[PDB]
């Protein structure tokens, strides 16, 4: 699925995201244009071997099973096709837990280098919420 940018504020909020963390709501959103297009089956394979999956780009060697990157630890306890559904409750889940670990957002290099510091209010003006 291919979210709206306020569809995506708006399911990201009902799951819990919006200043998780502290981090308000456009930093997710942010993040996700930058990461995916807001497309939940993007996917992208890395030159570790390791595969980049869904709408926050969630990587296999740490944090899910695509059963084809070795020695990887599965943290988020899930098969990494859980996170390309058009119902994004896995990747927010996952996504949780990631940004817990102990560098916040810094994890998303598309955050870091794209919405870190900007205006990311942006992100959510206009939209219903």
């Amino acid at each position: 699925k291919v979210f709206g940018r306020c569809e995506l504020a708006a399911a990201m909020k009902r799951h819990g995201l919006d200043n998780y963390r502290g981090y308000s709501l456009g930093n997710w959103v942010c993040a996700a244009k930058f990461e995916s297009n807001f497309n939940t089956q993007a996917t992208n394979r890395n030159t570790d071997g390791s595969t980049d999956y869904g709408i926050l780009q969630i990587n296999s060697r740490w944090w899910c099973n695509d059963g084809r990157t070795p020695g990887s630890r599965n943290l988020c306890n899930i098969p990494c096709s859980a996170l390309l559904s058009s119902d994004i409750t896995a990747s927010v889940n996952c996504a949780k837990k990631i940004v817990s670990d102990g560098n916040g957002m810094n994890a998303w290099v598309a955050w870091r280098n794209r919405c870190k510091g900007t205006d990311v209010q942006a992100w959510i003006r206009g939209c219903r919420l």
